[PDB]
């Protein structure tokens, strides 16, 4: 575990992370995809061997010894708000199980279902709160990666609020 487990946020490409493993915002079919998923495919293509997994689950595949945790958030275009909310919470719970199983001291994580799977809605708070629910009981240093300047400020505020 980390000596003083923390949350941090950085506004940069998660493919350039300084953590011991990465969470991919994957699609269920293990396809190269768009956004975070395409950056992850370019950086760690070997990790897409048998990475297909259902919505609401996470499947880890090693790129060398570097773990890529493929976490499949729901696409809110297809799911009801209710069912999507349940699957998004479940995906993060499976990420926490994988991070724990791997014994890493740090993890790089995007906000699941906030980009092309958001169904055109702002889900910063929904996705971040489900991240916290899952990861709060883990002792890994969590580093959240985002691309928008205003999102960085809002995520930083939410982290600092809890102290
Ligand atoms: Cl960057
Ligand atoms: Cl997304
Ligand atoms: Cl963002």
């Amino acid at each position: 575990g980390a000596m003083a487990p923390s949350y941090r946020v950085k506004r940069m490409d998660i493919a350039k992370n300084d953590e011991e493993c990465v969470v991919n915002a994957a699609n269920p079919r293990g396809l190269p995809g768009d956004g975070v998923c395409k950056a992850v495919y370019k950086k760690w293509p070997e990790s897409f061997k048998n990475s297909a997994t259902p919505v609401g689950t996470a499947k880890t595949v090693m790129c060398g010894t570097y773990p890529v945790i493929h976490a499949v958030g729901p696409n809110f275009s297809n799911y009801t708000e209710s069912e999507g909310d349940r699957e998004l919470a479940a995906a993060y719970r499976e990420v926490a199980k994988e991070v724990t199983r791997l014994g890493v001291n740090s993890v790089a994580i995007p906000l699941l279902s906030t980009g092309v799977y958001s169904g055109g809605k702002d889900r910063l708070t929904q996705s971040l709160n489900h991240l916290f629910t899952a990861m709060d009981s883990t002792d890994a240093d969590v580093v959240i990666y985002c691309r928008d300047k205003e999102w960085e400020k809002k995520i930083s505020e939410a982290i600092q609020m809890r102290t």
